């Protein structure tokens, strides 16, 4: 029922999910001049060498690549995090034009798209239990700007034809998420929420300062996806982003000076 259109989009979500007006909602605008460098943040550890991708899926809101999270293969540790968080899936949010598409903004700047690598805290045993905790999830957010092509994204782009419409999936094994990361792991962090229903307030956000560059041709292939299922009126999957939400009492911390 929920979506991104005029009658079902983010301004409607609070009716089914009243937490949409909560105290720790995401995304937010990252005011880079208000964020506090925190010299005590431990270093961030992104350990993706043993990642096992499984499937790529159009879920009617984004497309996602799913991973085997039955053991500690691809994990995020350190930084603001206590313990070990396992990679479950990544997906993207993007625009109809290159000047919008990201969920987080940086000094009000929107990027063309935003990559989310979703992880769950292993002390809670499964993602469903993790979803119910205030420290259950950690999402690594990476901005995309249009310029040079990202070679490590091309295998993803090339399979999107096969998952055009909601409900379609394909095998997507041996994909290496390391190829999606920028050079620097400098980041901002704050406590927030899922940016889609059910908008659960259980996410530690880690948003990288350095965007990755992707080509116009790569983002154009995202915009050929459809929100609708096969047979229904064609509605391009574009502008699948929630806008910035109130910061409320929160502090954004920077890992860098
Ligand atoms: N933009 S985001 O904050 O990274 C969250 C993206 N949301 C999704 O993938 C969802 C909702 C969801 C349902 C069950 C879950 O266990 C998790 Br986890 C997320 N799709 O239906
Ligand atoms: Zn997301």
């Amino acid at each position: 029922h929920w979506g991104y259109g005029k009658h079902n989009g983010p301004e409607h979500w609070h009716k089914d999910f009243p937490i949409a007006k909560g105290e720790r909602q995401s995304p937010v605008d990252i005011d880079t001049h208000t964020a506090k460098y925190d010299p005590s943040l431990k270093p961030l550890s992104v350990s993706y060498d043993q990642a096992t991708s499984l499937r790529i899926l159009n879920n009617g809101h984004s497309f996602q690549v799913t991973f085997d999270d039955s053991q500690d293969k691809a994990v995020l540790k350190g930084g603001p995090l206590d313990g070990t968080y396992r990679l479950l899936q990544f997906h993207f949010h993007w625009g109809s034009l290159d000047g919008q598409g990201s969920e987080h903004t940086v000094d009000k700047k929107k990027y063309a798209a935003e990559l989310h690598l979703v992880h769950w805290n292993t002390k809670y045993g499964d993602v469903d239990k993790a979803l119910q905790q205030p420290d259950g999830l950690a999402v690594l957010g990476i901005f995309l700007k249009v310029g040079s092509a990202k070679p490590g994204l091309q295998k993803v782009v090339d399979v999107l034809d096969s998952i055009k419409t909601e409900g379609k999936s394909a095998d997507f094994t041996n994909f290496d998420p390391r190829g999606l990361l920028p050079e620097s792991l400098d980041y901002w962090t704050y406590p927030g929420s899922l940016t889609t229903p059910p908008l659960a307030e259980g996410v530690t956000w880690i948003v990288l300062k350095e965007p990755i560059s992707v080509s116009s041709e790569q983002v154009l292939k995202f915009r050929k996806l459809n929100f609708n299922g096969e047979g229904e009126p064609e509605e391009l999957m574009v502008d699948n982003w929630r806008p910035a939400q109130p910061l409320k009492n929160r502090q954004i911390k920077a890992s860098f000076k």
